């Protein structure tokens, strides 16, 4: 009965209807539908939207206003009471190198991003927001509660502005605010070149045709390259440190700078980019430019997939992989390839799993000069101390002789991102992505914690005894019942985080059954998947499967030594073994002698 479109993103989108690459915007990925999937579109809704006036304004905007007869918990409340600890000692994962939680992160921005909106923005009707802290229309702030110490220092409120929506910047009377999603829904390395055709061509090399991606001119890494500086200003990453004056990085997405260890994982990427673009040239001198940064392209978006799929999602997703990603079957059509926007939550299950430092190491995997092991806060938006302090060799030695952080019910976001976090438009290093993971929730008129059991098909607790039974915790559940009256009105951020883990994995039960459907609905939607019969040929496909986040280190850094298993907790000299000895990616079955 209603509607095909609604939407101010529709650019042209002509189909080239035979074309053997994806396009940046994900366009025509589905020829039965050509914007699935597309970046600049609203996320899908896989339950209708739960907003305060079942349109657009959301749960705890009206202060007179209840949610199921009970107030919404202020996002800092929550935070404050139940998300924040400060001992740090035995909250390390003792299975799960940091790589797992950057990965995460290196795969999340691939999927997805609701970036906020501007309409006041050059205006201080923006900063208006931080400064005065007045309720308006994108300007929704996280107002701190009464014994929060952050009162005492930081005003009334942490600034906060509304995601972007379709359709237009500002009204919405006629149907339920869908927030856009800026990226392509395929798991197809859009963090690496983008998903817009402008910013697509902006980080390329024209001057060679050579089928380069751009590198940085001002540094370089022990010669090996750098992501060109975003030439864009104020820079946040130069107001961490203006004497410095190192600017963030230009890349295919725009958060690459946010933390130096997503910053150093670009920078593998763009460098595997390079060096795939080089070895092809080399075995075709015919190939164009276009044919080598597409082929690339190719090969670098097959990378990101099988790491995905082969070593990441399994120990995500545990015992439940299987009951979620069962055998590819093949390419279907007819599956939903978009990103839900309850994903783009529930994969923030990655925020427990950061820990609240990061090391430089040497050679010999050994604290790297006299500051080592630096507090996570001070990296965020920190460009300068990858250029002008080491390079990436200690972060990467880092990453993988570290570990991440394990989630635990009593110590569940590390005060880096719960007090210290910095954002940009903002001067200081006092927000919390807790609280505004849990404002964003609401932001995106997202349905209860029993919904979404419902939906995965598990019991919905109605009372104490009932919470405390699914979250096998007695004092959570008290928390969570004291602060959200009805665990109907428990926020899905935190709700899902609070489950005890599945077996052999690392979220729980209704965390496994949203993020398994997403990645099921990921790779079976996916025309382009790596397997799919026809895209890669076996001699191409059966050389794929070869390929280790350790090979990529070997090849883009100056390390010797790494772990054959990347993901899983290793410990230097013990589980590291030579780079002379992990498989290499053979790239002979990309030769093509027709000339
Ligand atoms: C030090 C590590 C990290 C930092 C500093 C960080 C910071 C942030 C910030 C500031 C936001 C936006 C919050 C909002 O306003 O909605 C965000 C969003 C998000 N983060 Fe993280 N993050 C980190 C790691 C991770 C990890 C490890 C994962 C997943 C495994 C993850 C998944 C997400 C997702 C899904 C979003 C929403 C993306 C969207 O807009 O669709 N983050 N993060
Ligand atoms: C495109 O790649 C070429 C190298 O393949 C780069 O051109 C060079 O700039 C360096 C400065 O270090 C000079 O030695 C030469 O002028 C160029 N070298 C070569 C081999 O041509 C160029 O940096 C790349 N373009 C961009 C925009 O990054
Ligand atoms: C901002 O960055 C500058 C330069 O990156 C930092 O300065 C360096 O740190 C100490 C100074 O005592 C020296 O050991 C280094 O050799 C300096 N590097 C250079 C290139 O001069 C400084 O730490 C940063 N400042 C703040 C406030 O964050
Ligand atoms: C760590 O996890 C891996 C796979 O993720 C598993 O095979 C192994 O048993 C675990 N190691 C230990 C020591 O428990
Ligand atoms: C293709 O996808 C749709 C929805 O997921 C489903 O009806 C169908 O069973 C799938 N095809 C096969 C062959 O299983
Ligand atoms: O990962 C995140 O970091 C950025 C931001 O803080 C810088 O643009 C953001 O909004 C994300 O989704
Ligand atoms: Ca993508």
């Amino acid at each position: 009965s209603w509607e095909v479109g609604c939407g101010a993103p529709v650019p042209l989108v002509k189909c080239d209807e035979n074309s053997p690459y994806r396009t940046i915007t994900g366009d025509c990925n589905n020829r039965r539908s050509p914007a699935l999937g597309a970046a600049n579109r609203a996320l899908a809704r896989w339950l209708p939207a739960e907003y305060e006036d079942g349109l657009a304004l959301p749960f705890g905007w009206t202060q007179r206003k209840t949610r199921n007869g009970f107030r919404v918990p202020l996002a800092r409340e929550v935070s404050n009471k139940i998300v924040g600890y400060l001992d740090e000692e035995g909250v390390l994962d003792q299975n799960r190198s940091l790589l797992f939680m950057q990965w995460g992160q290196i795969v999340d921005h691939d999927l997805d991003f609701a970036p906020e909106t501007e309409l006041g923005s050059n205006e201080h009707s923006k900063t208006q927001c931080e400064e005065y802290c007045i309720q308006g229309d994108n300007c929704f702030p996280i107002m701190f509660p009464k014994n929060d110490p952050k009162l005492k220092t930081q005003g009334k409120c942490m600034p906060f502005f509304r995601a972007g929506f379709v359709c237009p910047t500002p009204p919405y009377q006629s149907l339920a605010r869908e927030q856009i999603n800026a990226v392509t829904s395929f798991l197809d390395a859009s963090l690496v070149y983008g998903s817009e055709p402008s910013l697509a061509s902006r980080l390329r090399n024209l001057s060679s045709p050579l089928g380069l991606m751009a590198v940085n001119q001002e540094a370089w890494d022990h010669g090996l390259a750098y992501l060109p500086f975003n030439n864009k200003k104020p820079s946040p990453c130069e107001f961490i440190n203006t004497t410095a004056r190192v600017p963030c990085f230009l890349a295919g997405d725009f958060r690459a700078s946010e933390q130096i260890l997503l910053a150093t994982a670009h920078t593998l990427l763009l460098r595997e980019h390079n060096r795939l673009a080089r070895e092809l040239k080399k075995l075709n001198p015919h190939w164009n430019g276009e044919k080598l940064y597409q082929e690339a392209r190719k090969i670098l978006g097959a990378f990101i997939q099988i790491i995905t799929f082969r070593d990441y999602l399994p120990i995500v997703l545990g015992s439940e992989m299987q009951k979620w990603i069962p055998p590819y079957q093949g390419y279907n059509n007819s599956v939903d390839p978009r990103i839900s926007n309850v994903f783009t939550f529930a994969f923030r299950f990655g925020h427990m799993e950061v820990p609240s430092t990061v090391s430089r190491l040497d050679e010999n995997y050994q604290p790297w000069g006299p500051e080592a092991e630096l507090p996570l806060h001070t990296l965020f938006f920190n460009t300068w101390r990858i250029i002008k302090d080491g390079g990436i060799d200690p972060l990467v030695r880092g990453l993988l002789a570290k570990k991440s952080k394990l989630m635990n019910q009593d110590k569940m976001v590390t005060s880096e991102l719960r007090n210290k976090l910095f954002q940009p438009t903002h001067k200081i290093h006092g927000f919390d992505l807790a609280a505004i993971n849990l404002q964003r929730c609401r932001d995106h008129g997202m349905p209860g914690y029993n919904s979404w059991r419902g939906f995965c098909g598990l019991s919905q607790p109605k009372t104490l005894k009932g919470l405390q039974t699914v979250l096998k915790n007695k004092i959570l559940a008290k928390k969570l019942m004291d602060l959200y009256k009805t665990p109907d009105n428990i926020d899905i951020w935190i709700g899902g985080n609070a489950e005890p883990m599945v077996e052999r994995g690392r979220v729980g039960p209704l965390l496994a059954c949203l993020l398994g459907r997403q990645f099921q609905q990921i790779r079976d939607g996916d025309r382009f998947w790596w397997e799919n019969p026809g895209v890669f040929t076996e001699k191409q496909r059966d050389s794929l499967q070869k390929v280790s986040f350790s090979r990529l280190i070997c090849d883009n850094t100056h390390i010797t030594k790494v772990p054959l298993h990347a993901f899983q907790a290793n410990n230097y000299p013990h589980d590291f073994v030579d780079c002379s000895t992990v498989d290499k990616l053979d790239l002979s079955p990309w030769a093509s002698r027709e000339n």
